[PDB]
């Protein structure tokens, strides 16, 4: 209580005139070792259309909007005009990109907001890709074309309160009832949920005790999203706890290539691709800030980037950075040359968001005081990456599915 | 837009029924070196006594205010009854406590919560301290009375927007007028700045060149206290942006004991051993969370506790903690017997404040999901960590401090 | 071959004339926090003595001794004079020292040389104590004097070939014959075997089916030991493979109070407090080695000691040191009361080993080339500091008995 | 003195008998991500060739060499015939490799022992090379067929022992005198100088102050070279204390494209690429060795591979080495496309190196007791990783180099 209490913040260009905020975002540094080198003409194309776009359309807004923990609904259109949605699947008014080219899109998004990358990734890279690969040819000409505009939206429901990292021993069942199924269930951490047109529900067929796929619909009676609220990370993300009670199913909604848990382990793998290539955009972004800032702001009469501290953090980001990419892009092509085990993907997506915890560390401290500003990039990204280093399997167990798959040994289960 | 997207969120116990939350506070477990031992008897009675009072006090509702970034005002009375506010001045209505028993009741604020540790630092380890050192008998006997108790409320105003690290070249000026002075200038990041009733301003006096401290009054003409926003870390501190224009202060009010930069290094050394203890604190906070719940959440058919992962991690943070806690004990000891040096007053926070980072994140990463959630505390120790790792000197401004010190070679200024 | 090939290497102040060897070694500037405050002036005593001796009779011979793998048995009576060996054991000839100066002296042997302090840690803290601790009052007496002026030599046999963390699954076997024992298995890692005269022997009680120990004697029939070469570190140690072919220990040599692995894990508990205590004196040694190194090399036209990346480097060593210090310090106090669990000590001593390896992996990189050379003590302590992190258990089975501990659940079978 | 102290060390197999040493060296598994799909078929028959020599005439020998510290001179025509030696180098009897055949030459080198790969790199790509670069067509023609046969020897002599990162400002000098040059003052930490036949020795022209490049022939009047000892790593590679004190070198042997640092500078730029796959060979070995002895070596009646702890180190060791793989041949396409800069090959070495530290470590405590055992390769590798990480620029001098062009600040110059 004061005169000057309620008045509004301080502008920017007034309360810290030597850096730029993120609003107007840093150029692109951090591509290092000519990155467009490995990439088709396709590629590149799309990297600096999604970039472009990032940069003038959500850039200006992600601020308010990460602090208010709110979603920027009206975002949805210019992200579906992209052509991004709908990843590498081919046909069912899907673009048909290589995988490669939606690897890129996915950090030139994550690079900007990992909140819009997530939303999209989970959207395409679980939600659509699930149909794709596991639906009808029915379904899939319903669903998708409408999925891939933006039209409609997906979610991806495996996780349950009691079953995260244990997900082939989850709890909602499915139950075959006279012309379709009955879900019975309650599913936590679901991003988009709480929107989301359809909603693929991982439940246990009853009969046959195996795991089958869903296709749940907004609104259904019986059907609960709520949002997850006090997230330090992904704030734009709303993440659903759900609750299903006797939902109804169709059997045309039953996905006949989810017949047990070794089909969600089949999506999880190439999930995993497109995930790992988050951490590689949101250390992109931060260097890209960091390298700006640093050259922008002044300590002790020299620009912060003079100091031999500062440098060596910088260049320690660049190198793992260029790895990261490189490690990305390998596991891109692995996928793409049909030999790929699922052991490499959650090696790749275990090491790179490592490496990208450690990169958010150095860019963070990097910045002082600003480094814990939503403004500035940093703090967002910082905070970001917690929960990416946490979901599509945790570090620990994704070092373990490929620890089990290179010894020969199972290593997941208490003595 | 859903039949259910304006509905609130799932209650905690239906929403993860498993674990439970910090509103019901963890007991203490880190505590693994009987660390009653290092502690006078009046020392333990202090420490039994603020961690009662945090957990009954604090602990519920410090969720709600540090999400929507809040001060929660009514808690206050409930601090100053604690009798913890003063910290070592003797007499002037002050408690006169111990430096150790001063450092441990920091210590068991910030093991619940950072950000009224912060409020409580800034306020009595810099606020009340430059008045109860560099003040007049006058201005002791006038502002440290109601300054002790919390019927009044102080912030230290030295970061500006141009001077953080380089402190010393500060650009806030203080020309003289006929009874008093004349304060113009910028400050950034002050903490309790939009409400505080006494305003510490270092300004530089235009007459000696040299930095000087004024006592400014709330509601000073030409005075503007705004709100910071987009913090990822100490949510609830109000941190400030400082205007001043031709702001007036009598004689009376400007800091007789502060003549030259020198004198507040003198007490921000003193201060820089309050605040390597608001680490140890939150990392101590964060061990008896995780042990809980490690023990209380199951996966695979076992408690978290059981996998040999997780025991590293858990164990990791044990061994960090304990070596923190007899790190600034012993930083406590060297001031207690008049031989402590700036260089140990920075290897101490630096140190300690880096394990904290390292601690934070293990015990974040130990949580999976409910980690990045504030309701399980872990998340926003996390957070408020990054900046405790930056203000009172960056980790990096403190070792280059200590560096200077053992080398006998400066290495502030670039090439 | 060449006209230079044969010539003797070149003396050290012609080959590099700016920096001292460790033959001179360097000052105490480890001791950052004022250790003294916390030893009584007796500790204090011994310390002094312990460093005075080890300059001037181990330093400037150390060097030729590491390289040829060699165990300097001329410098065993100048250890014996020092009045270490015994330990804390009250009485039959020993010393009878507080456990925080045999801590002491064990750091101020191991900053000069690790393998000194490796001989008297397996002479006096696992050998003479298994015969304090377990020994009857007969064999006490008998052995325990000669071993404390170092007139003999014990080692300590429980690791094999099959059995290193898994200790209390060993083979050899230990046959109840008329009169005595026969003993029949392999040791391997032993220090000091090759010489020693008193053997101790853990070996499985073909009746009972546990553990026990038995004191076998140099020059037994059936016994032969034999070195183990191409040892990275620790080299002036004598590691023994050990064969025992019938040997007999008669019913006087079998150790009372040994009865199953129970005996010999309390045993371990109180020797890991000491072992702890062995990586705080090399961290020490490598501190004091690198700040005399880099005010006396000098590059760019400056001592390496300005550079703000070396400073930090050196700061970060030094931020260690205190720590690991006091850790071994609080764990000495909580074993003269009478509150040390096995689990505090694996604590201690996992912890100080791992922040002595960062310290070491630092200390060496700060030296340049010279930081690979023996000569200059940092190459022979980082190499040494690695079968001190392995030995008195690995850091994960420390890491785990600490674990299972606060936990109260067993991870170390497999699952 | 004992009745076995004299006798020869137990042979490994009966020794320790569940794990196969690396004088049988394990199977590659450490490529992960199918590296051939990378290489040209030239550069697959290349890598097959090399590592099939290696293992069949170097890993049964090495340990011995490596413990005495002395040169396998045997061994040199094999290594000759490997085709090896030359690198890209074009005519001259050379074999003109692709600049990615030489690295993964270096690497599988490397893998099985670094003292050689050392060995061939200083004499390949830096004595070789500097003549190939910077020689005139005659003394190409004249000296390079010899050398790339290993008839000859090569070393490369920069450094001394009062500039070592400061190599600009070298103080050996060329005074011009009637026929050619004499070369005085003092090299250290050349490799291959105690018998190399050419030393290419820089040293400071006294007529225009500028560095010049000079071949320097063996047993030269006034030359002196000397093994440097005490080692820890690269204890085969012969180092050498060089001694010129007016000794001749005609006209005819200065190199004439040597004319300023920049010249020597642009070489190291070169070399520094083949450094960098140093570390991708050894911890491409290191990780072959631990995979192997991890399945064999049992314990708790599992394979050390069974637990989680484990598994975990050698995931990311794994995860390490197809990082620093793809970050390695990056860079040769950086360099064979012409676009590398010094900032990029510095960068590729110092995180490369940093990385194959972190690595070494790991795979140490991986193998316990005998992981300190040169007998089981990852000791040596360990210690061979650190000159390795000093020398051709160190980390903190190859990070300043890539920090100075990202910024455009240089920051070697202290305040
Ligand atoms: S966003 C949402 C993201 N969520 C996630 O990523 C969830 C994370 N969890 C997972 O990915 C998986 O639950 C997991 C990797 C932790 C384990 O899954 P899983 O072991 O492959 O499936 P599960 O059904 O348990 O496997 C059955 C058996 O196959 C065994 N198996 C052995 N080798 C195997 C191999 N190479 N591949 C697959 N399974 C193998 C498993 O060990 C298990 O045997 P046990 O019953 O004796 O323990
Ligand atoms: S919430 C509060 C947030 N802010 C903080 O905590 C403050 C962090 N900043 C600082 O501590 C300071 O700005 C600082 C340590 C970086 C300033 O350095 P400083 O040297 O101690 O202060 P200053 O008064 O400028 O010293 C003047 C000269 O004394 C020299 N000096 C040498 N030894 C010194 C010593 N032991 N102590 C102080 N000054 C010393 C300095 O080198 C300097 O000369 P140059 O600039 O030519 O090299
Ligand atoms: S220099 C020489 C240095 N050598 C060493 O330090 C040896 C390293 N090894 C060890 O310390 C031990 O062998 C070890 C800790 C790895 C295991 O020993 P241990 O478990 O303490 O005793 P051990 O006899 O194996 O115990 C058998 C049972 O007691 C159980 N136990 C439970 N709590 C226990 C406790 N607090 N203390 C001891 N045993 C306990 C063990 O878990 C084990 O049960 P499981 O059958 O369910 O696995
Ligand atoms: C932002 C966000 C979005 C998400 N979105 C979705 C979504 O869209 N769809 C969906 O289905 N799910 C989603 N999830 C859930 C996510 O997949 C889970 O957080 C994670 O996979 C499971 O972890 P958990 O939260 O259950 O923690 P736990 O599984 O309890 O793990 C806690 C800790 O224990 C460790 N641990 C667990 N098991 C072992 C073991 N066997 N050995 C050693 N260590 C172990 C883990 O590494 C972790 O550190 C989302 C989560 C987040 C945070
Ligand atoms: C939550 C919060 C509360 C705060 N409360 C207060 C308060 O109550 N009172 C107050 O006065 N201030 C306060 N501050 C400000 C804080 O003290 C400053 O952030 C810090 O001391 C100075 O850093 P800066 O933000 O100016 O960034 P900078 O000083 O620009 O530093 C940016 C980076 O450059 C590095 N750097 C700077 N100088 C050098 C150098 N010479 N050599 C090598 N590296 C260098 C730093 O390590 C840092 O990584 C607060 C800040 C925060 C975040
Ligand atoms: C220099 C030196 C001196 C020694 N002196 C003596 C002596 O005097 N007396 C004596 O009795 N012994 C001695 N030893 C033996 C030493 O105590 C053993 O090396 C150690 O206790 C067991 O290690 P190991 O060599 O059998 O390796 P292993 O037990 O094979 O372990 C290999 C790796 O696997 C890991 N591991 C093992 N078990 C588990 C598990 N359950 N879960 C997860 N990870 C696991 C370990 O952490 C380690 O990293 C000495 C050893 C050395 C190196
Ligand atoms: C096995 C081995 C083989 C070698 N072979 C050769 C060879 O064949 N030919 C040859 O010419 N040389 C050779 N060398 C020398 C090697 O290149 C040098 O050791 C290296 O360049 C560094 O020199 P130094 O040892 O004097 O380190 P120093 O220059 O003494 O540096 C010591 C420490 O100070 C730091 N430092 C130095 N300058 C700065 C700065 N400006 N800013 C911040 N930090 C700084 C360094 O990072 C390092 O940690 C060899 C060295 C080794 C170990």
């Amino acid at each position: 209580k004061s005169s000057y209490f309620d008045l509004p913040p301080m502008e920017m260009s007034v309360a810290f005139p030597q850096a730029t905020p993120a609003s107007t975002f840093p150029p692109c540094t951090s591509d290092y070792y000519h990155f467009n080198d490995l990439l088709t003409p396709e590629e590149q194309a799309i990297r600096k259309k999604v970039r472009e776009c990032m940069e003038k359309e959500v850039a200006p807004i992600m601020t308010e909007y990460w602090e208010k923990a709110e979603f920027p609904f009206h975002i949805t259109p210019k992200l579906g005009a992209m052509g991004v949605a709908g990843g590498s699947i081919k046909g069912y008014g899907c673009p048909g990109l290589s995988i490669t080219a939606n690897a890129i899109a996915t950090a030139e998004i994550a690079r900007v907001d990992a909140s819009c990358s997530t939303f999209i990734l989970v959207h395409s890279s679980l939600g659509m890709l699930t149909i794709a690969l596991c639906g009808s040819e029915a379904q899939k000409e319903k669903y998708l074309p409408s999925l891939a505009q933006l039209n409609t939206v997906a979610c991806w429901a495996l996780t349950e309160p009691d079953n995260g990292s244990d997900a082939s021993g989850l709890g909602t069942t499915a139950t075959k009832v006279e012309g379709g199924w009955k879900i019975n269930g309650q599913k936590r951490w679901i991003g988009n949920s709480t929107f989301a047109d359809l909603l693929i529900i991982f439940a246990r067929n009853t009969t046959t005790n195996q795991i089958n796929g869903f296709i749940v619909k907004k609104d259904a009676p019986g059907l609960k999203a709520t949002k997850i609220p006090n997230k330090i990370g992904l704030r734009m993300v709303q993440n659903g706890d759900i609750l299903l009670q006797n939902v109804f199913v169709p059997d045309e909604d039953r996905l006949p290539g989810v017949n047990s848990f070794q089909d969600t382990s089949k999506v999880l793998a190439v999930s995993r691709v497109m995930v790992a290539w988050q951490p590689i955009g949101i250390s992109m972004g931060i260097y890209d800030m960091c390298h700006r800032y640093l050259k922008e702001r002044k300590q002790f009469g020299a620009p912060l980037a003079a100091f031999q501290l500062n440098q060596q953090k910088l260049v320690q980001m660049l190198g793992n950075v260029q790895a990261m990419f490189l490690m990305g892009w390998r596991l891109c092509k692995l996928y793409e040359t049909g030999q790929m085990t699922p052991g490499q993907a959650s090696l790749g997506k275990a090491w790179i968001s490592s490496k990208a915890r450690e990169t958010a560390s150095l860019g963070r401290e990097l910045l002082g005081g600003n480094g814990i500003l939503a403004d500035f990039l940093v703090a967002k990204a910082f905070c970001d990456l917690e929960p990416i280093y946490t979901y599509e399997g945790t570090y620990d167990i994704n070092t373990l599915v490929t620890g089990r798959e290179v010894t020969g040994i199972a290593s997941f289960k208490p003595a």
